[PDB]
């Protein structure tokens, strides 16, 4: 076509069936210059206008970059001269063709652009993008051809070209040199992290990433040593950008509701949110796709080449480079793709990660009876992160079934129609997959179902903990954890045993294929017989198809569990939220707060706990609303925040609100924080705060005052330090409307006085500044402007103190019976050297270790079997050699083909039995740690819990449990079959060759040597993932703890931030993990090409000699055992990983423990028989690291004695009765109860026949029966018996459903006034002699506290009685009164006797008010 361009032809294929074949010369200057041309000119507008779209600040003059800009800069004045040349000397008679013409100056307009490019590439972020450096690889690989024809023509004979060739090796020349100063050379100032900066050719290598690894060898990595993932992912980011998404297709879902009511969306949104990442992965995967069986052919191209003679080494050496850089570029191609997936693997674990948390905030009340912190925490780290693995692959759907089609196709030659029978069986299986998927996805849905139950009976079990040890309770919910464990494995054990069939066909639909295709091809059509060569031509990568339907069959399993975890996510993000519509939050109102005949209900079809409501107060006063329990008091203040529902009316209310819980919310932390709630801190009012709220006297005693670190809970303090710190929070933050929902009930009656005038007081800091107050105690009814006095949802009258009492009534009665040590929680302690070998041995011997040899001896009897099968193609391959076309029988060598056939059958039923052993296996082993690890944390002293956060260790519940029974049973199994692929495969070799195995023995080294490199930085990240995410939990369950008081200061914004950077805390050590495995892929994989590469070069240099089979034979061997060595070095890494979970889980395991609850001293059945208690000095320490709490206590108390203690909060009130159920150690002293000493006997032996009622009431879920009797020893007629007496039945009864109720999470369904008496009724079941009250009184009303006081006194009238308290009222009629301060008991007698004798006791009882 341009011939006359250059007087010369195209090619002239004579010159390439040469020996010494060279490239046509024009040839190459016609289209090898302009395939690398065209790339700059027909796509450098877009790359060009692309960088100038998104200008960025300048950029600074590296000193590199001038070495780029000159190096090309010489490529223009280089091509410059040789034009001139053209024209200097060949301008006159002289034939100029015009590649003399174009070769120079489309240089020159081409490296002019060049310039700029590469000048305009400096304000882009990545100094060296794909694009530029791409064009050299890409143009010196082609300009080599030309490299090598210049040699020819010159090195043979001078010419005429020096002229020009010459100048080309420069041009040439320079090219190498730039791209070593570009492809690879990075430097910059910013980002902090080079995963934003690095050349190209060197951000597919992964080269960027060997700073972390070498650290990681040198020593321990650290949460610091990991930089911060770019800005493209970040949780910020993907929330931002996911949820438009999903608040679309939520809307279109919930509108296409209307439609079935009046008579399935999240997949959808996930995949509109990612649009790139999934086709950029597509299109990434096809090219790698088509270079899978580039790689077979170029082995036939070089067997062909080997096996004949006659052939030439251009078609030998040239094979050889293909071998190489066509795999080279595969392994970047697969890497750069993986890696392209698991990023949106992590990409969408963070988003559901997220969206879960923020759900979390808006959910209306109805729905969070159904989830909990226990279930939305599996919700949080099982289900996203099993939707996480599902992307690794995602992309097997269509790739695989691609790759059986061509694998096909090559296979079709040999067989015309027979192969129509064949795949009967390949689509045969189609309809078995399918229903044991059906049957396997019910199972599953029920394992997660029956999940949850576990965490969820658990997580409250951690929660309250104080209650379990008090009763002895751990057998109870010890034996029904259990019971709920054994109802999962006995469901994952079936859903792993499902996983054995369906694994087990795949590995025998190859050969089953194989065997029924020979049989039709004999049935029909017999005249042909193929001579033999059926054998291995025909079958020679039949089995290619193997490692398709080798990853699918694990493939198909995650796809299950994750359409399942998908199927919850939808139902939790699904769930409505709470309605602010019919609270009218007006901003310009006359009055401060409008009840316009609301009515609103807990629930949907209920009965409204507010009813006919109307109450209207104005811009400024002190409303104080009171009743009897369980009358609507706190249910109101919760209806105005927006939790109830309303239904017919409508409330209005002017400016902010400050809320104070009944049930006081601590968050954990410094006390500063708590009372700054995160507004900026000033001096000046905190000091206020402090002094006016009595806080001084309590921070003194506190290790650090100020900043003395408060437990999860608020562990340290106790009911009135509690509730000051709850008060000062809501003054301080300064909003307009104080709603106090009984704020001062623990505190004593000295404080209470004190409290209200400072601060409530009219003349207090809450001066104008409306505020609701809901109190019990009728004290500070005069200072009150207003009353409403309400029972049963309704306001019965509503009066000024003076106005009500005119009237004769139920109030004017209500009246009348009135008159350093600082820091607790301490960081994880994470391992550092390496998994110590006996972790291993406890897990081996969990599982049995009678089924692990029997385990392994399948494997190996079954690799065995995988020996003979090669091993007869081998023996069977020969027989055409011996035999003919004529001389072959069929009835006596159809026995070949039926052993290939048995012996693939052995081969599938023993992987088969091995994989079954496995599930028993590994299923009892992951019982056996479970039921470890849950009877020895149930046995750790209080001083474990206190210090150790409620995260950690439902963490080790959720998280890690779970990967011993999904992920490290499945990477065990895989390890060992690799391990026998490279026995095998080495037998296979050592019978063919002697001692020529020892290439083992480099390559194995070569391997160990890099493995051993790389593993104790995957480790290091692993540790690390799981160590930051316990924060994640415990940061959840602070939030849901407290939900109203976050909603009541509309601080919502702020919590957000602190998960959405807790996550990105997470994801910073997840995302550096996937690349640290990457990086082994590429420096471990090229090691791979590298040695088939080395190989097939020795082997054509020797070509002469060495030839025929052996050359397949070495080829093919040694491009397996470099495939089961590169993937038995990252699985040997991955058990190396994934047992860490079993390192945290085996940590608990070995913590200490309390005393054993029953030893071999028993004491005599009826001990407890009078209740003499005797005290002798008795010392105290609650953590070793502490002093004495209680100082050397004596005293004694009589048989039936009813005695009293009070003192200053936070004088060992508590404390001493923690004492006697031994909770904490005996520092110093001895007790006796009943002649018996105390520490010697077992916890269990003395705990059961001990009560008592602690201040915090803690419930647990599901009926009140459980919460009343877990052992359920006890008859539901006695039930109503022990109720009746505590007055609870009148509730108990009105609620249809009664006996057999529901409780939430803490009792949420119930008034703390009801859960008070309800938490007193197991005291009346248990009727020990001994029964200490502590605080029973603070949330119960007068009248009701009498009633409850009168049983006390007249039922119980043999059992001494221990009654903490704070008001007096109820402490004269006790026969003894004790009085302790700082942990010394100071007075000892009747109450008559201390009030004679002037005393402490005495200021005591004339600031008591009696
Ligand atoms: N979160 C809840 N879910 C369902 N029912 C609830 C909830 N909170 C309270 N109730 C029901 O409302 C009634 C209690 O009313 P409310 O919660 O207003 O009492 P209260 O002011 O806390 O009482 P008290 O003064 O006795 O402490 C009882 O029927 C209780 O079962
Ligand atoms: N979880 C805890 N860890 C360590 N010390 C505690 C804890 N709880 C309370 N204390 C100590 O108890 C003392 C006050 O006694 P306390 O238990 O508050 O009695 P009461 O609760 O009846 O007021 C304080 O000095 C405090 O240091
Ligand atoms: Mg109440």
């Amino acid at each position: 076509m341009l011939e006359k361009f250059c007087n010369s032809t195209f090619w002239n294929s004579s010159f390439l069936d040469s020996p010494e074949a060279d490239l046509p010369l024009c040839f190459e200057q016609t289209v090898l210059v302009w395939i690398p041309l065209g790339y700059l000119w027909l796509l450098a507008p877009w790359q060009l206008l692309h960088v100038y779209k998104s200008r960025t600040k300048r950029s600074s003059t590296t000193k590199l970059y001038l070495a780029k800009q000159v190096f090309v800069g010489f490529l223009l004045i280089l091509a410059a001269i040789e034009l001139a040349l053209v024209l200097t000397e060949d301008s006159g008679q002289a034939t100029v063709p015009a590649v003399r013409y174009t070769n120079p100056s489309l240089y020159l307009g081409t490296w002019l652009l060049v310039l700029l490019i590469q000048y305009s590439r400096q304000w882009c972020v990545q100094k060296n993008s794909w694009f530029l450096s791409l064009f050299w690889i890409l143009s010196i690989l082609c300009g080599t051809f030309q490299f090598q024809t210049l040699i020819r023509t010159l090195l043979q004979g001078d010419n005429s070209n020096l002229a020009y060739s010459c100048l080309f090796f420069i041009s040439y020349g320079f090219q190498i040199l730039i791209l070593i100063f570009s492809a690879f050379s990075e430097n910059n100032e910013s980002s902090n992290n080079p995963s934003s900066i690095a050349s190209f050719l060197s951000s597919i290598t992964y080269s960027w990433y060997d700073s972390i690894i070498l650290k990681g060898y040198k020593r321990p990595l650290t949460l610091e040593d990991v930089w911060e993932v770019d800005e493209e992912m970040k949780t910020k980011t993907l929330v931002s950008k996911f949820e438009t998404h999903m608040k679309r297709e939520l809307q279109k879902a919930r509108r296409a509701l209307q439609r079935r009511q009046e008579k399935s969306w999240l997949m959808k949104a996930l995949f509109k949110t990612f649009y790139m990442v999934l086709l950029k992965s597509f299109l990434l995967k096809l090219v790698n796709d088509i270079f899978t069986f580039v790689s077979p052919q170029l082995l036939k191209l070089l067997i062909s080449f080997a096996s004949d003679r006659d052939t030439y080494l251009w078609i030998g050496y040239l094979c050889a480079i293909l071998l190489f850089t066509a795999a080279l570029i595969q392994s970047f191609c697969l890497q750069c793709y993986f890696q392209l997936c698991f990023k949106l693997g992590v990409k969408v674990r963070t988003a559901i990660m997220a969206s879960v948390y923020k759900k979390a905030l808006t959910l209306s009340n109805l729905a969070r009876k159904e989830y909990t912190v226990g279930e939305t925490v599996n919700l949080m780290s099982v289900d996203a992160q099993k939707l996480m693995d599902v992307t690794n692959f995602m992309h097997m759907l269509w790739s695989s079934v691609l790759q059986i089609v061509l694998s096909i196709f090559f296979l079709w030659r040999e067989l015309g129609p027979s192969v129509l029978a064949g795949v009967g069986v390949m689509v045969l299986v189609i309809p078995i997959n399918a229903i044991l998927s059906t049957k396997s996805k019910t199972i599953q849905v029920k394992n997660m179902k029956n999940k949850d139950k576990r965490l969820k009976i658990m997580n409250e079990i951690l929660s309250g903990i104080k209650i379990l040890k008090y009763f002895a309770w751990e057998p109870s919910f010890r034996d029904q954890v259990q019971n709920l464990r054994k109802k999962e494995l006995k469901n994952l054990l079936a859903f792993s045993q499902l996983q054995c069939v369906v694994i087990f066909v795949f590995q025998l639909t190859p050969v089953l294929v194989s065997v029924v295709t020979f049989s039709v091809y004999v049935l029909v059509d017999s005249n042909n017989i193929l001579d033999a060569q059926k054998a291995f031509t025909s079958i020679t990568l039949f089995n290619i198809l193997r490692f398709p339907l080798s990853m699918l069959p694990m493939m198909i399993s995650s796809m299950l569990q994750a359409s399942v975890s998908t199927e919850r996510l939808e139902k939790y993000l699904g769930g409505d939220d709470l309605d602010t519509s019919a609270i009218r939050h007006d901003c310009n109102f006359d009055k401060a707060m409008q009840f316009s005949e609301a009515s609103f209900t807990w629930e949907h079809d209920s009965e409204a706990t507010v009813r006919d409501v109307n109450l209207d107060i104005m811009a400024g006063q002190l409303v104080a609303v009171i009743g009897p329990v369980g009358s609507g008091k706190s249910s109101l203040i919760s209806a105005m925040l927006g939790e109830m529902e309303n239904v017919h009316g409508h409330i209005t209310i002017k400016g902010t609100t400050a809320y104070v819980p009944q049930q006081s919310w601590i968050q954990n932390g410094t006390i500063k924080d708590n009372i700054l709630f995160g507004t900026e801190f000033n001096e000046k009012r905190y000091q206020q705060v402090l002094e006016a709220c009595a806080l001084l006297p309590d921070l003194e005693m506190l290790p650090g005052g100020d900043l003395a670190e408060i437990g999860e809970k608020g562990i340290n303090l106790s009911g009135g330090q509690k509730q000051r710190i709850s008060l000062a929070r809501a003054t301080y933050q300064n909003l307009d409307i104080y709603l106090l929902d009984d704020p001062l009930s623990a505190v004593d009656a000295h404080v209470g006085k004190h409290i209200f005038n400072k601060v409530l007081g009219p003349n207090g800091l809450l001066k104008g500044k409306t505020r609701l107050l809901v109190t019990h105690s009728m004290h500070f009814l005069p200072q009150v402007d207003e009353i409403v006095v309400l029972g049963n949802g309704t306001i019965v009258e509503k009066g000024s103190y003076s106005a009500l009492l005119a009237k004769k009534g139920e109030f004017a009665k209500n009246l009348k019976t009135f008159l350093k040590g600082q820091k607790l929680i301490k960081k994880e302690f994470i391992e550092t050297g390496k998994v110590k070998f006996s972790i291993y041995l406890e897990y081996l011997q969990a599982i049995g270790l009678f089924s692990i040899f029997f385990i392994i001896l399948a494997f190996v009897m079954n690799s065995v079997a995988f020996i003979g099968s090669n091993l007869w193609l081998s023996a069977w391959t020969s027989d055409s050699k011996i035999f003919n076309s004529t001389d072959y029988p069929a009835s006596q060598r159809d026995m070949r083909v039926g052993v290939y056939g048995a012996l693939g059958l052995a081969q599938g039923i023993f992987v088969f039995i091995a994989h079954f052993w496995s599930a028993f296996g590994f299923v009892h082993a992951s019982n056996i740690l479970h039921k470890q690890l849950l009877n020895n944390i149930l046995r750790a002293p209080m001083r474990f819990f206190d210090t150790t956060p409620t995260g950690r260790i439902v963490n080790r519940f959720a998280g890690d449990i779970s990967t011993v029974d999904d992920t490290l049973p499945q990477s065990l199994r895989s390890w060992i079959t690799c391990f026998l692929g490279i026995i095998s495969t080495l037998v296979m070799i050592c019978m063919a060759t002697p001692v020529f195995t020892i290439i083992v023995i480099p390559l194995g080294i070569i391997y160990v040597s890099v493995q051993m490199f790389y593993v104790s930085t995957s480790r290091q990240l692993r540790r690390l993932d799981s160590v930051t995410r316990s924060p994640i939990y415990s940061h959840f369950s602070e939030t849901v703890s407290g939900l109203p008081v976050i909603r009541a200061f509309e601080h919502q914004q702020r919590f957000l931030k602190h998960n959405e950077v807790r996550i990105d805390t997470n994801q910073k050590c997840v995302f550096s993990w996937i690349t640290s495995n990457r990086w082994l892929a590429i420096r471990l994989e090229l090691v791979g090409n590298l040695t088939v590469f080395f190989s097939a070069l020795m082997m054509v240099i020797y070509r002469d000699t060495l030839s025929g089979d052996t050359v397949g034979f070495v080829l093919s061997n040694a491009l397996n055992i470099t495939q089961t060595l590169n993937w038995l070095v990252r699985m040997t890494s991955e058990i190396e990983t994934n047992i860490v979970a079993v390192e945290r889980i085996t940590e608990y395991t070995k913590v200490e423990n309390e005393a054993p609850w029953v030893t071999d001293k028993r004491p005599p059945p009826d001990w407890p028989s009078k209740g003499k208690i005797q005290f002798n000095n008795y010392q105290v320490r609650y953590r070793p690291e502490l002093d004495l709490v209680l100082r050397g206590i004596t005293c004694d108390i009589g048989s039936m004695e009813k005695i009293g203690v009070v003192g200053r909060t936070g004088a060992g009130k508590s404390s001493l009765t923690n004492c006697l159920f031994r909770i904490l150690e005996a520092a110093g002293g001895q007790i006796i109860i009943d002649g018996v000493d105390i520490a010697s006997i077992g916890l269990h032996d003395l705990r059961e026949k001990l009560t008592i009622i602690p201040q915090d009431p803690i419930l647990f879920s599901g009926s009140l029966r459980m919460n009343l009797d877990p052992f359920n020893n006890y008859s539901d007629e006695e039930i109503w018996k022990a109720l009746e007496l505590a007055h609870l039945k009148s509730f108990v009864a009105s609620l249809q459903l009664g006996l057999s109720h529901e409780v939430t999470e803490a009792g949420g369904n119930l008034s703390i006034g009801q859960r008070q008496l309800l938490c007193l009724g197991r005291a009346l079941l248990r009727k020990s002699k001994i029964l200490v009250l502590d605080e029973a009184t603070a949330a119960v009303d007068l009248e009701t506290d009498n009633l409850i006081q009168t049983t006390i006194q007249n039922e119980f009238a043999h059992c001494t009685v221990i009654t903490i308290a704070h008001r007096l009222h109820t402490i004269m009629d006790s026969d003894k009164v004790m009085v302790l301060d700082n942990g010394k008991i100071i007075e000892c007698g009747s109450p008559e006797e201390l009030l004679q004798i002037p005393g402490p006791f005495y200021f005591m009882a004339k600031e008591a008010g009696i």
